[PDB]
């Protein structure tokens, strides 16, 4: 029994380059994964201009990539999303799609996929006069394409309702899914993402409910680490919430990585472990992933003293960089953890800061003459918060010194923003703690720079109501 397990490049934004893809293939072979799906959203010949034919240079790049995939024995699936503007009752569209897929096949590609995600539910008059339903047209064209290609072993189809929240009026009673399941050829696999576009967790019964309609085990398109729906978010936490019992009931698992290429290492590793368990503990998986990931940071750059200056007792010490340690990576992971929850350490820091803010009046003004226990407790908790902020700043400082700076350079902005805001919070907490004897305004320099934090986007964000 073959099982699909791997990565889908299907995020918006700047696409990955050939070097990154080759390194990804090497890592996938190391981690015992077998599937790579190529459907980058912002590739003009993939989705928006699918009708065009690849140029010679693009053809050479594709052939090199496919041969590299062959070297590492990673299945390579090429996807097309013609649903943006394709007309189903016009044979010219079908002929063009066939020619495009044949050009892809002549490069040595073996597996193909057709996607109809994120399109409209309307049909032109030309198709409404032929097909009884939208699903009917989609299934008919998919079946014809599948039969033309010679019935490859692997073939993926993404329905238009790829999540429960897009099923109307529900999953079991959706006419679209019923028609697709009835009329689709048995040899094609079907993508599914769970109850929601970004599903926090997958109950087992939902998969069975979907399978009762599609009459086949689906292939999971998991967006647990996708970050193209709000690109301020970075996700470095482990794979979590998916019970292993789904493995016998699924035909494959395919993960959507973060837009930043180097930020997905841990995620992919966790996924492999999650698979390799049952051919599972999130905490252990994350520990192993970070332990393996640390080896790629190497050592920080240091002065090369291969007639060499050595300082004396009264000379200023040389600049020395400290290595990046396990604790720094764990703190980084907790700072950017999961879409629906934070890491334990970051959540605890936030709760402690909120508590300190709430009880500022205990010692803010004229603390002398008040209850000693409250003063000591508040000051101690403030000190612990200060130490954690210092840990964050030291993490950033040590990460800045890595010899292999590329790992940091692909996610520089997020860590830089979090360390800046931690510094500002530390300054604010100090100002709160010194109010009883310092009546000056809680300024940084001569001003309050956070009045411009986030600019116009930050200002608009600040006015959105929340319950807490």
């Amino acid at each position: 029994r073959r099982f699909l397990c791997g990565v889908v490049e299907g995020f918006y934004g700047r696409p990955w380059v050939m070097e990154q893809r080759k390194e990804l293939f090497r890592r996938l072979q190391k981690w015992e994964l077998n599937t790579y799906l190529y459907a980058p959203k912002d590739d003009y010949k993939h989705r928006m201009f699918w009708r065009e034919m690849y140029s010679v240079e693009e053809a050479e790049q594709l052939m090199t990539l496919i041969s590299a995939a062959r070297e590492y024995e990673i299945e390579f699936i090429y996807a097309i999303s013609p649903g943006l503007d394709i007309t189903f009752s016009n044979p010219k569209e079908v002929s063009t799609l066939k020619r495009k897929l044949d050009q892809v096949s002549q490069f040595g590609c073996r597996s193909f996929a057709l996607l109809f995600d994120d399109i409209d539910h309307n049909m032109c008059a030309a198709d409404k006069e032929v097909f009884s339903s939208f699903a009917h047209a989609q299934v008919s064209i998919t079946n014809e394409i599948y039969q033309y290609l010679g019935e490859p072993e692997t073939f993926l189809f993404c329905p238009t309702e790829y999540c429960g929240t897009f099923c109307y009026p529900n999953v079991s009673q959706s006419p679209y899914l019923r028609t697709v399941g009835e009329k689709l050829l048995p040899g094609i696999e079907v993508l599914w993402t769970g109850p929601k576009v970004v599903s926090k967790e997958i109950p087992v019964e939902s998969i069975e409910e979907v399978s009762k309609i599609i009459k086949r085990a689906p292939v999971i398109w998991d967006n647990i680490h996708a970050n193209d729906y709000d690109q301020k978010r970075l996700f470095l936490g482990p794979y979590k919430g998916r019970s292993t019992e789904l493995i016998p009931r699924l035909k494959g698992v395919l993960t959507n990585p973060n837009c930043e290429f180097e930020a997905n290492y841990v995620a992919i590793h966790t996924l492999a472990t999650w698979y390799k368990s049952n051919m599972y503990s999130p905490q252990m998986a994350l520990k192993l992933a970070l332990t393996e990931w640390l080896q790629e940071f190497g050592v920080p750059h240091q002065y090369s003293s291969r007639e060499q200056f050595v300082p004396g007792p009264n000379e200023k010490p040389l600049y020395t960089a400290e290595p990046v340690t396990l604790e720094d990576l764990q703190l980084l992971a907790d700072l950017f953890y999961l879409p629906y929850e934070h890491g334990p350490k970051g959540a605890q820091m936030l709760r402690e800061f909120q508590w300190l803010r709430a009880n500022s009046s205990v010692v803010s003004v004229n603390c002398k003459g008040k209850d000693s226990e409250k003063i000591e407790e508040w000051r101690s908790r403030a000190a612990k918060f200060e130490e954690m902020c210092g840990l964050v700043m030291g993490m950033f400082t040590r990460l800045s010194n890595c010899a292999n700076r590329t790992i940091l350079y692909d996610m520089y902005s997020y860590v830089w923003d979090i360390k800046s805001i931690m510094s500002m919070v530390k300054s604010f907490v100090q100002w709160l703690g010194c109010r009883s004897h310092s009546s000056a305004q809680f300024l940084i320099g001569d001003q309050e720079p956070w009045a411009f934090r986030g600019g116009l986007a930050g200002e608009f964000q600040r006015l959105l109501p929340i319950d807490g």
